[PDB]
């Protein structure tokens, strides 16, 4: 009868918003800023029933406030996933609430043949405890680079669209999606290893 916890959640969304590594006590401790995938609003977002929260930066707050007042109560209580049972469902439920808004309900409500209303009732919550974990999780992941894919060709078109012809691999690295792909499927990928 154990819960997911949003604060086996916390450490990924930090890793990859931030890019920050620390040196252990003895060597002074620095923080050092490497490779980014920040993805909060990022990912094709639709803010709709987001309740708005914002921070101007969240590299400035304490991890603590990064948890309890923006992650679990906008974005993990959104898929009330203190009831969801398989830590690993949870986990990619609220990381697609996390970078693409209601698309992280309104599709896997789809997944589960329940309607996809955005709003995660009680026939959302039993219908992803009733599946098995191991099998629900991989169709998210495989709707989650669906997604992604499907993003970034669209954005690729409406470009291509509007300049009249085929753009050179430097315009669409400038201009679209193409730009963030690698780093977006990566991001995801080190979900698995949670």
């Amino acid at each position: 009868n154990a819960m997911a916890n949003v604060k086996l959640l916390l450490p990924y969304i930090l890793k990859w918003e931030g890019g920050f590594v620390h040196d252990p006590a003895d060597a002074g401790g620095a923080t050092n800023k490497g490779v980014t995938i920040a993805t909060w609003k990022r990912v094709g977002y639709d803010k709709d029933g987001d309740g708005d929260i914002d921070v101007e930066d969240l590299k400035l707050l304490t991890d603590d406030d990064v948890l309890n007042r923006v992650l679990k109560p906008f974005y993990w209580d959104r898929w009330k996933a203190d009831l969801i049972e398989s830590q690993k469902v949870a986990n990619i439920l609220v990381d697609w609430v996390w970078g693409s808004g209601k698309y992280g309900i309104v599709i896997p409500q789809r997944i589960l043949g329940v309607q996809a209303d955005g709003i995660v009732g009680n026939k959302t919550l039993q219908a992803v405890n009733s599946a098995d974990p191991d099998e629900l999780f991989e169709s998210i992941f495989d709707a989650r680079r669906e997604f992604l894919e499907d993003i970034t060709a669209r954005s690729i078109k409406k470009y291509e669209d509007s300049i009249g012809r085929k753009a050179t691999e430097r315009e669409l690295l400038r201009h679209t999606n193409k730009r963030f792909l690698r780093g977006w499927l990566n991001r995801l990928e080190d979900i698995r290893k949670l």
